[PDB]
DNA sequence: TGTTGCATAACGATGCAAAA
DNA sequence: TTTTGCATCGTTATGCAACA
DNA sequence: TGTTGCATAACGATGCAAAA
DNA sequence: TTTTGCATCGTTATGCAACA
DNA sequence: TGTTGCATAACGATGCAAAA
DNA sequence: TTTTGCATCGTTATGCAACA
């Protein structure tokens, strides 16, 4: 019952048991010989670099053991970002009133329109993608031309 | 404007922005944030947002108190499944007919609502579904082996 | 047509029933509601006409005089292709929209409805059968959707309509 | 002799009226001076070619004159019209397994999935359509490869 | 003479072989028994239809001989073409400010949006397709008004 | 006076299809010449690069020899050949998140909206193993033509990036 | 049927003292 | 010098009722 | 890592003279 | 009368370095 | 809040007799 | 010879309660 000798059975245990808590986690090592206290798991786990993952939709969740590096990758970034897609995949901009109109390749529209709602910038009302071609709606005062032209000096 | 509604639509929309470009660290954190937008709610549902949202505390800083992520779509969370409850409301509200062949199942909705279904069936990231597919008022949900599309169809129909 | 020994396996809801009631009245020639509520019996359908009467009202459904002599048929209209004339329909729309509307927002003639993702078609189309007369038409993306409002209404107008009206 | 020229009166009325039904309609001529039944005004619409239109979801409905030609245009066809724009936009054929893999101009896919879908192929389970290709899932135990060939042979 | 059994056996040696350039072609005939130069086989290639055909990053490309008639079907045609289309698919025209507003039949939206697109109409700044509406954006000083029945009078 | 083009093989490439679709183009530095009447001005060395990444073929039109210039349109692959990949495989080490089979069937995940682009650059690679493609948002169906099966195309884009 | 707040149990991280 | 347990408190989950 | 220009080799079409 | 080779020059491909 | 059945009023088409 | 009204009955719309 070493001390760095339970954490490598604590992993065997995670990758064959849906750990619900760190109570349930104390019970699947006492009747296995090796017995501890909430308190002193809660320090494992921090260490084991173990997490408490869960489905979509899947309620409380389940320690795990992070596999490749990050377990998840959540929602993409902002404003630089956006910047190096752009200029990327910008065919051509132009405007027409409030509207900016920019041009992508077959199929790239969605994804660049998409990296600029992430950038939430403040004098953008909203997009709209087709396959080749995005819609930009400023916001009063703010002028399509505006945009259209902003979009190119950071292509 | 924009002005956000006054519902889970427009409250979890706002809820994933904030985490996303935020160091959430606490759920009553997150109604601070929200009330400051003109957005009270009380932790109680925002357990039960985030928990939908399928939101996971992963510790960034190195010491215990993590922060706040949800997985971007296409990419579910690795490991775990769960998650019905939403699918099984929206499927008993979109889903017009099931079918099926080979090891794949057929979905039809009305006009439109194709990829919304689908998008609800992708978060709940069932182990025998490899992934899905919509177009305007179909959806393909590819069973992985040995499930077959049979079986899907079945699943889908008796959950409603 | 649509059963679990030889085919599709309808559902048992107004989202199975309504896709499936389009179907026949395309196919055939249904010049009274009851009859309806036969062909649609004839799959394991069996439901009121109190209910098909809320049904193709909602689906904006028309009898129309095919038939030289009073008695007609029943079309749905082609979406694209909504009825010349009249307007009419919120019930529903106003429905979906306490469920999908994510934030209301404007600039010049346009209103610019925000969905969840993937919501942004569905919602677009029963704005579009609501046929609002100080709409022009609609178009939708992934989580978005484009409001044309017909001068002389404004785009700031629009927005407002959807907003109190949820 | 009068009967005509009532109906004349009739067209105006509801070219600027939301004529319910018959009975208001007894009402507007009522007190317009021309005075008749719920019975004859029957009649009247019958050969008037007025039909009761309304809205998507625009509860009872309005009479109103058909004006170009047909008021409405609904659902299409079947499968001889499928034939039609199969030849007009099919690209080219192929399949792999119980699936049939149909090839369109760039974005006509949607276009010739939907009248697949309106043909309402017994043999068939289902499409989807991206942009220049489209899904056809064959039902037991047909194979996408028939399929396949079987579009070919009506293009 | 013998000039006309040459290029049979060219032909075979084509539809078996990936033949980079000219060189490599005759000793693929040298090797064999005949026996030419650069500068004939150039000749033949000519007059026997055979061209340099390439996948899409394929590189330099292959000799192959044309099957049915054209090898590629390339990029579509131009205003004509289009009036065709708009005749055959659009349902109604109408407009609000610099916005024309096209709806066309259930999914035929992206395909006539392109046809559009391909015209290059100095007048239009773009156009966005959703499943039955598509959205043209004129240019200053023209309106969407304009566009809307520019369109209506090539229906 | 008119929509202002990119400085980059987006805006060029995209110029380049067009030209070459409503005109008679016999050579590279005849295309350099028609992009420099844009204030477009390249070297026939990228112009090679990238007619060439887009698939274009030297058909011979004119009854002599000399020929023009012609891009395959989308959906009508050249029947014949394959080749392709360059491209491919760098949207594929940019947008593949995650690889994943059953039967004949390949499914990719993509960040959302990227699925039909990284679709499009597959249909252009026309592998002789793919049958053809269809996307999604943040999905891709990739058809495996007999007697390959899902898995091995799953493999093949997995080790490529 | 779907949703939210309230009040309470469930759960996890950490200071501080004792033990190996 | 370090590791574990105790005890505490910040944090998260949920039965239940109210409401639409 | 992705891109473009430069300079050079690789490659293909054609006039002109000789050969079958 | 036609066909092939020589030689030439317009056309296309690429190693290499520079640059971001 | 969304939905469906039940029972009932609202509504429209037609046979048959009287009126212009 | 035709047109309108009466009266009837097939057809469609909806308040209300039940239910989820
Ligand atoms: N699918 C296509 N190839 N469409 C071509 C035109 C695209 C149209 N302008 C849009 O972006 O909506
Ligand atoms: N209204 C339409 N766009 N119909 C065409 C799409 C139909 C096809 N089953 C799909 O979901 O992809
Ligand atoms: N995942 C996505 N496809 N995002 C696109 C969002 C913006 C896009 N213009 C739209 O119509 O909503
Ligand atoms: N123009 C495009 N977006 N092409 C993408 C093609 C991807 C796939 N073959 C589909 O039809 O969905
Ligand atoms: N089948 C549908 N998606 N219908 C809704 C269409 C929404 C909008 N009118 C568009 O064309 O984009
Ligand atoms: N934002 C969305 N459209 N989500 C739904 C995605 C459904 C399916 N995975 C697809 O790519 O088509």
């Amino acid at each position: 019952a070493n001390r760095a000798g339970r954490q490598a059975r604590i992993v065997a245990i995670l990758s064959s048991a849906q750990v619900r808590s760190q109570n349930e986690l104390a019970a699947l090592l006492a009747a296995e010989g090796i017995e501890v206290t909430q308190a002193t798991l809660s320090r494992d786990l921090e260490e084991l670099g173990a997490v408490k993952l869960r489905g979509a939709d899947g309620g409380t969740g389940i320690y795990v053991v992070p596999e490749d590096g990050s377990p998840v990758r959540g929602v993409s970034g902002g404003t630089d970002r956006m910047a190096r897609l752009l200029g990327e995949l910008l065919v051509s901009t132009d405007d027409s009133g409030n509207l900016a109109v920019l041009r992508t390749p077959p199929g790239a529209a969605h994804y660049l329109a998409s990296a600029i709602d992430r950038a939430a910038l403040p004098q953008v009302v909203g997009t709209i993608a087709g396959d080749d071609t995005i819609l930009v709606v400023a916001r009063e005062p703010t002028t399509g031309a505006q945009l259209a032209g902003m979009f190119e000096n950071l292509r």
